[PDB]
């Protein structure tokens, strides 16, 4: 089978928050086979922070619902880590006038994709 990591597995803007201060936090999400990247914007030429997949415990899909109000868009998966629980998922931003039409499979992805990469992580059963 074809042997070559060209690098990065994901990569495109995604939102997460805690359930501690639920900060939103909008930023080009990068995927690898050893951590994912946080790239606060596009432009950017450093990167704002790191996800160890070791600090992630476990991953989950978007169940929880007490933290965001009923009209706030929701989550995708959440990244149990050992400080708080994560939230990714779309973005809040339901209004009419020239619609997008995305805003399903984009963060689906990623819950597949991490879910691959953190297949290094300590996490054996």
């Amino acid at each position: 089978g074809s042997s070559g990591s060209s690098g990065t597995l994901r990569e495109g803007w995604v939102v997460h928050y805690s359930n501690k201060d639920t900060l939103r936090k909008r930023h080009y999400w990068r995927l690898d086979c050893k951590c994912i990247t946080l790239f606060q914007n596009n432009t950017t030429n450093r990167y704002y922070k790191e996800i160890p997949l070791s600090e992630i415990l476990t991953v989950e899909s978007a169940q929880n619902f007490s933290l965001v109000p009923p009209g706030t868009n929701p989550h995708c998966f959440e990244i149990v880590t050992a400080n708080a629980t994560y939230f990714v998922g779309e973005m809040p931003g339901g209004t009419p006038g020239g619609p997008s039409g995305q805003g399903a499979e984009a963060a689906r992805g990623w819950e597949t994709a991490i879910r691959q990469a953190l297949m290094s992580g300590p996490s054996s059963g």
